[PDB]
RNA sequence: UUCUGGUGUCCUAGGCGUAGAGGAACCACACCAAUCCAUCCCGAACUUGGUGGUUAAACUCUACUGCGGUGACGAUACUGUAGGGGAGGUCCUGCGGAAAAAUAGCUCGACGCCAGGA
């Protein structure tokens, strides 16, 4: 009901929280989340004008906004592309648009996934950042994506801690 | 004369890593706000204006020779010069010069200026 429940719900409970778990010396070490970066690639993205501009605009809705023409670092044969030509859509979250899409996450789009039974928890890079991926966009309340999570852990297990006070559910 | 920060020159380039110290002041980060300004998206960075929590990260100081960097003397190779062998390939001698490599060893910088503090 209250405005910002992640924000709130961090501050007060989740670092004494987190704290008594792992036992650090300073408050400062405990990590939290830096970003949310939303990516949706597209090899056929230089063909079309209409499926880039909607597609461009059906993220903004979910994100609140705008994505970005991510381009080409290089030109190469093998996909018949070319150096400088769009090829990802992009976006970066950071703030108070990481909790409010988080919660538009594990509460909207997660649960409307068909025949889901939990995310994966191996899905950690070893460094405490987490990914995700989606085959469908429409799950969300308004063609996949990859969610990747940034945390300023050090070890997967604090993350694992942190991730899943905040919902996510692992199996 | 020392401590902190700023700013340099010299230099064998003085770093990585490990183990400690620092918060009064100083430096830094963290927290909040956003139309002077900014984002091929995002106040992260950049810019304003605020709260002072923390030395966690950075940075500063103290130590070492484990990596790294540095590095001989001596000897030998090579070589100038005057000569001499061998069918040739190439080799030897006298006078003079003289390494590289490796090893020992050295190395966790040296010296200034301004402000503040003691
Ligand atoms: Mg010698
Ligand atoms: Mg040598």
């Amino acid at each position: 009901e209250t405005i910002n429940r992640l924000k709130t719900n961090y501050i007060e409970k989740m670092v004494p929280l987190l704290k008594e778990e792992f036992s650090y010396s300073n408050i400062l070490e405990v990590p939290k989340v830096v970003k949310i970066v939303v990516n949706c690639g597209i090899g056929d993205a230089s063909q079309n004008a209409k499926g880039l501009d909607a597609a461009i605009n059906e993220l903004a809705l979910i994100t609140g906004q705008r994505p970005v023409k991510t381009k080409a670092k290089t030109s190469i044969a093998g996909f018949k592309v070319r150096e400088g030509m769009t090829l990802g859509i992009a976006v970066t979250l950071r703030g108070n648009l990481m909790y409010s899409f988080l919660d538009r996450l594990i509460n909207l789009a997660l649960p409307r996934t068909r025949d889901f039974q939990g995310v994966n928890p191996n899905s950690f890079d070893g460094h405490g950042n987490y990914s995700v991926g989606f085959r469908e966009q429409s799950v969300f309340p308004e063609r996949g994506m990859d969610v990747c999570i940034t945390t300023t852990a050090k070890t997967d297990k604090e993350a694992y801690k942190l991730l899943s006070l905040m919902g996510m559910p692992f199996r």
